[PDB]
């Protein structure tokens, strides 16, 4: 199982231990607050008034938390899942991701707590 | 294990299947959007933003999502509990609640979904 | 979890430190080598070839592991239970037992190395 | 997880559905009759009375529960694992296998009944 921060400001993400293989069924929890560049800060589900304006994840909002698995595509996290299972051939490495537009996470603050661990399979 | 959804305007609470015993390692995740009132919508978390005018939950922000266990004091859920031990004499059915203050429920709106299991012990 | 010994030679059985509650799912492995009187051992499932002659459980041979969950009657335990789930009504503390007659367990020799845990539910 | 049966006969092994990866926990049970010979029959920890004259697996008896797991070594598994991690650079999908003398099956008979399970981790 895998426990840290993941940094709203962090573009290449963050870097778990936990590699997903074909099979695993995975539990994440998500807590903590963030900001893609306001005073405001948003949980793990993001702003969802905010336009996505290029966001790295079109399918979460603004400022939520997203994650790849291996040379994936962006899978929304937000507040986390239960026991779950990836889509057929997604396997490798997870990474943590806070959702913004590429080129723009310099202005972003907080982080997310996350816990990820693997389930009864 | 449990799914379901707990309606922001459920003062009494949503009762759920589960009973926590003694040794129970248990895991949630709670998802989605409510209101104590205003037109926007917060997650699990609640509004940071919001004083605290009499919350059944002390320790967990306007609008987040609580617990009560047996005849607990309630206890925040937030986001999810991840592979989590209650404290000492602390049993019974799980019932989630919305956090607001006691008689102001009616102009709640929106809901959590939410996902309870218990884990290896 | 529990781990520990249980005696071919202890009449009244192992107290255990897990109680089964409703809806649990439990695992258990057992291993060793035990005997009911011959200088010969048998392991969990006991000896396939002695006669019934009136064993605290008729559904397990003679040197097999059985076990009481709170007041019940003897279940087999054998080699183990994966992922068991108990009958209905049938709760309380597990006890592990050396399955042979009553009055008869002072010539036992041997001990069950035996791992109880509960699973995912 | 994976349920089947391993015949005493099959030299080869029974394959089964498990890739055992890196970190991985697994519980597995077995259970069941079988015998590399004589009429009489013992369970998935085999004859503790038989010489080893070369077996597959030098560290179980004769007529015990071995495995590989990919291109592994043979490793006892007897009546079963609990929660069990293999050693460093094992890896690969777990085949099951009777602990018998390489050209000395075809006198063999019966089998186990097996259950592997991944846990959490
Ligand atoms: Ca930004
Ligand atoms: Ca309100
Ligand atoms: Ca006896
Ligand atoms: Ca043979």
């Amino acid at each position: 199982a895998w426990k840290g921060e993941v940094l709203a400001n962090n573009e290449a993400g963050q870097v778990t231990s936990i590699i997903y293989n074909p099979g695993d069924v995975i539990t994440i929890v998500a807590a903590g607050w963030a900001s893609y560049g306001p005073t405001q800060k948003w949980g793990p589900q993001g702003d969802r008034e905010h336009p996505d304006q290029g966001l790295i994840c079109h399918d979460a909002f603004c400022g939520a938390l997203v994650m790849k698995i291996g040379n994936s595509g962006t899978i929304p996290v937000n507040t986390g899942l239960f026991r779950w299972v990836a889509p057929n051939n997604v396997q490798g490495a997870i990474t943590l991701i806070y959702n913004d537009v590429p080129g723009t996470y310099g202005n972003n603050s907080g982080s997310f707590s996350v816990n990820i661990g693997k389930d009864q399979s």
